[PDB]
């Protein structure tokens, strides 16, 4: 994996952004202690994931960009701005994570949970989103694509808050109602939630980073992105229960969570009025058998058949988006990320 | 008063803010829920205060820009970014609510109260500081200045979430301890967390918005405003307790509510051992009578003198610095801003 390779060089680098985002201190005593809280958040939050979106910028950068360009200091940029992708992410899951009401996040006690945190951790959230602009100001300021990136994380944010806004109205915990769950609903779910922060903005960051800030260029690469995130997060609520538990590197809990899965969009697309009823009855509850009896009835429709043919389909089609619309990137820009999500 | 007046242009322009920030679902019939959910946001949480700081973008613009180059969409503009200043305050409100478990805003159920919203409400603060960007992208994206409108909400935004982290540092309600609250330590909070936003930014914005853009203009005015807004915070804590109610409107818990207020802060450089001990019991309990006793205790220590003889103080200093550092802007500027708070 080309990503295998950048990720040693990556991960140091999260020393250097910390230096730099607590460098103010030897500017303004005043603020020390603020600045030593910001340090713990940062290290508690933007470490311990894959960092997938992150590398995916650094990757790109190297595809896109003739080697005759990519000095020390363009190296330097590409790691910082894949270091942001991962702040705006934290920021989102910090703040998922205490709206929710989890637990547990990269197994790990959720920060809000941390004894003498609580609610606190909403300013911390703020701070990670504010940290993506001092970074763009500290390494970007003279570029030309500046104003750029910080549309594109201004727009990321925008889009997935939408997402958010949209799943909350969706999904009300405490209030079983599918009326709601729709392919429609479960598609613009993923595409506002997910895709866009996931696919397209670390990919248009590069993008915009090597010189390639025209309108129809980005429009291509969103429409093959876009539809590589519908895929990423269908097989996310597959593998949420019917994933091998010590493959994914996690335990699902959509069914008690009342989640607008993919799956359960597709149970209802399927299911006779008696089967309504029977998930009616069990999904969104705590209890273990009334979970394993939507696992069961999930079985029974043969939803796992269902999803290796939309993996099939899905395969066909993103291919072919690639034959359209990648050019001129090169197609390896998207097959890498095909290969890191169709693995 | 110059606010008097155009506050009614201003209150009629969030019609149009709101009709804008939700013209979206004309493009996209699929996130219409969420744009719904949008709007109960803004007309709840934006609407209701006495709108000082919106108003004083425009107050600023029309002093500041020669009456030739102040045509219909020049003022569009100066009320949008006003409206931008008053929603960076709103949602700075909302997440301040959740964090101090709030129960009344502008004399109104705090909005993360409501039935049905709760911690959904850290989702719609994040929305309100969205439209911000939003805003300044629909009306000021061609602008020569609009980056450097970015960056200082931004900045404005990133200065705020310090001092609150600074404040939450200081004053863990639910832990009464007096030696972390100093006059040093009490002047960087309302530097930060208050200062900044309240008085820099809605006259930086109006400056750039006017093509006065140069550093050391900008250092000037701070210089100015910052200790504005110290004197402004100053006096909120001093009349939390001894503000005639319906004269403020309001009635002041920064007693109960172990607040780092300039009255304990002065309190605390006066008091005998006996006298730390009294406040010590006192400080942070919800029981009228343990209020009482420090009411009476700043009392006997002759605060309302000490405040009388800041304010004094503070008004020379002010107007000392306004001859010094207001050139080559119009002192009215500052003088306006001076008399709205000196009142
Ligand atoms: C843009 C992009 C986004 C995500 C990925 C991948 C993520 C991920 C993963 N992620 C874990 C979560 C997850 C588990 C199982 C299935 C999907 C996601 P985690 O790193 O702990 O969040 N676990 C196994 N494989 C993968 S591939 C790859 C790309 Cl190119
Ligand atoms: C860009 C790209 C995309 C996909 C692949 C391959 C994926 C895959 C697979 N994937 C399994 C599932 C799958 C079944 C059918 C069609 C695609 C994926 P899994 O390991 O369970 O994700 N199982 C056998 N063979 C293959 S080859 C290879 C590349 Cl170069
Ligand atoms: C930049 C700036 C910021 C604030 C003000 C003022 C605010 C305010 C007020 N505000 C109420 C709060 C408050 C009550 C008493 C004393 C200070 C503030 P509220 O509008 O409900 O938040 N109540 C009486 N007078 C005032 S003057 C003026 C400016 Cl020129
Ligand atoms: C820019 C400017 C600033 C201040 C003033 C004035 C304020 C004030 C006052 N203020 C009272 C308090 C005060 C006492 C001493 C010095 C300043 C303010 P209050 O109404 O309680 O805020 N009480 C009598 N007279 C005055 S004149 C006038 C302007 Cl043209």
């Amino acid at each position: 994996d080309v990503y295998a390779q950048e990720k040693q060089d990556f991960v140091q680098h999260f020393s250097q952004i910390v230096r730099v985002l607590t460098e103010d201190e030897m500017g303004h005593p005043e603020i020390g202690d603020a600045i030593a809280r910001l340090k713990e958040v940062l290290e508690y939050n933007a470490i311990g994931g894959k960092y997938n979106r992150g590398l995916t910028v650094v990757v790109a950068f190297r595809e896109l960009v003739e080697p005759r360009k990519q000095d020390a200091d363009s190296l330097q940029r590409a790691w910082t701005v894949g270091w942001c992708v991962e702040l705006l992410q934290a920021f989102f899951l910090v703040a998922d994570d205490i709206m929710d009401s989890s637990l547990t996040r990269r197994g790990q006690i959720c920060w809000y949970q941390k004894p003498g945190v609580g609610l606190d951790a909403i300013n911390d959230a703020n701070l990670l989103e504010a940290c993506i602009y001092r970074l763009l100001k500290l390494y970007c300021r003279e570029q030309p694509y500046y104003l750029n990136l910080i549309e594109l994380f201004l727009q990321s944010s925008y889009q997935t808050e939408i997402g958010q806004t949209l799943d909350l109205l969706t999904a009300p915990q405490g209030n079983v109602d599918l009326v709601r769950f729709t392919e429609k609903r479960y598609k613009s779910i993923v595409k506002y939630k997910t895709a866009f922060y996931s696919f397209y903005l670390p990919i248009a960051a590069a993008m915009y980073m090597a010189g390639i800030d025209g309108e129809k260029e980005h429009a291509n690469a969103k429409k093959i992105l876009l539809e590589m995130g519908e895929f990423f997060q269908i097989q996310d609520d597959y593998l949420d229960l019917f994933g091998d538990p010590s493959v994914t590197g996690k335990i699902g809990t959509d069914i008690q969570d009342n989640k607008c899965s993919w799956l359960v969009v597709q149970c209802l697309q399927r299911a006779t009025p008696e089967q309504y009823q029977i998930l009616k009855e069990n999904y969104g509850q705590k209890e273990a058998e009334k979970v394993a009896r939507v696992k069961a009835l999930y079985e029974e429709l043969d939803l796992p058949a269902v999803f290796l043919q939309y993996e099939e389909d899905s395969y066909s089609h993103i291919m072919a988006l690639i034959e359209q619309y990648a050019a001129p990137l090169p197609p390896a820009v998207f097959l890498g990320l095909a290969r890191k999500i169709y693995k």
